[PDB]
């Protein structure tokens, strides 16, 4: 189609900030069609050399086709700025939900859960390291389906060398794999961890390495330093315990442990229905 450009849409509110973007929903005149914009400063990335990562973000998400993630629709540009259209996520981010409800029940848990395994696969089946897995990036459409976002630090591993390990140190404090750590190079398995930091954090309310500051946070990775609460789901625990692993070979849905069949084959997930997942209710939070 035509390349879109700023007068082809109404904007309105902001639907966030970030350290170098902004996020505005809008209204394509021609259409009605509501997109969340993706609007970035040329000078502004250009001055804090961030060009890498709105390449990288633009050449990942366009190759993404699946129905748990952020779809870029198209992009454009103007003399100031950098323009994504994205798909507008209109219930935000998972972390408000669990900011406000504090611990999800079983099913929600198992449900949200299994979205994010979906997910997942379908990323590293395309040989894509996520890499800032968190619940910030982990929007909910209309519908309350997920939809993951945040590419820019996300990696394409090259099939052509067979490559497994990245050597970009980016990522969340909270959500960290002890490879990168220590080895300095994240995989495929550093989602792993990322997703048993997230389960559990959907159980416990927190995250399971908690300080006040990202280096005591490294410093419990590397330790496995962590407790599970009372009353957490016990498949659910058990799951946990088999993600959150200091040998990234040894994580449930890793190569070295023959992928996301043995993932999905866990007993927390046995009434779990994987084929189509994005067409089935999502559970009630409350
Ligand atoms: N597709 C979307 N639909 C609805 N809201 C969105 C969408 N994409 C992003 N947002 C919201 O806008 C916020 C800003 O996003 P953006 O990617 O510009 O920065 P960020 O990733 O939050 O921050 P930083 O880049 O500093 O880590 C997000 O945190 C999210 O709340
Ligand atoms: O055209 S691209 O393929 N590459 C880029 N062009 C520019 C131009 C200026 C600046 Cl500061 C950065 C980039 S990076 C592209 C990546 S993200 C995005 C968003 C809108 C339009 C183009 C692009």
């Amino acid at each position: 189609p035509r390349k879109k450009r700023p007068e082809d849409f109404k904007f309105g509110k902001i639907l966030g900030e970030g350290s170098f973007s902004t996020v505005v929903l809008a209204r394509e005149l021609a259409t009605s069609r509501e997109y969340a914009i993706k609007i970035l400063e040329k000078r502004h990335i250009i001055k804090e050399n961030k060009v890498p990562y709105v390449t990288r973000e633009r050449d990942v998400m366009s190759r993404l086709d699946h129905p748990f993630f952020v779809k870029l629709y198209f992009t454009f540009q103007d003399d100031e700025k950098l323009y994504f259209g994205l798909s507008y996520a209109k219930n935000g981010e998972l972390l408000k939900y669990i900011r406000k409800i504090g611990s999800f029940d079983e099913t929600c848990t198992r449900f949200y859960t299994a979205e994010i395994v979906s997910a997942l696969e379908y990323l590293h089946g395309k040989g894509i390291i996520h890499r800032d897995l968190k619940p910030e990036n982990i929007l909910l459409n209309e519908d309350m389906h997920i939809q993951i976002t945040d590419f820019g630090t996300a990696k394409v591993l090259s099939p052509e060398s067979k490559q497994a390990r990245a050597n970009s140190f980016v990522g969340t404090a909270q959500y960290v794999s002890p490879e990168l750590l220590t080895e300095k190079s994240a995989c495929k398995s550093s989602d792993l961890w990322a997703l048993g930091c997230i389960i559990y954090q959907l159980v416990a309310g927190l995250p399971p390495f908690r300080a006040g500051n990202e280096g005591l946070i490294f410093a419990k990775i590397i330790k496995l330093e962590y407790d599970f609460p009372e009353k957490f789901f016990p498949k659910a625990r058990d799951l946990v315990e088999k993600l959150l692993v200091l040998d990234a070979t040894k994580r449930l849905g890793c190569e070295e442990m023959e992928g996301y069949g043995p993932l999905k084959a866990h007993p927390f997930f046995e009434s779990v229905t994987w084929e189509n997942l994005h067409q089935q209710t999502p559970p009630k939070l409350t």
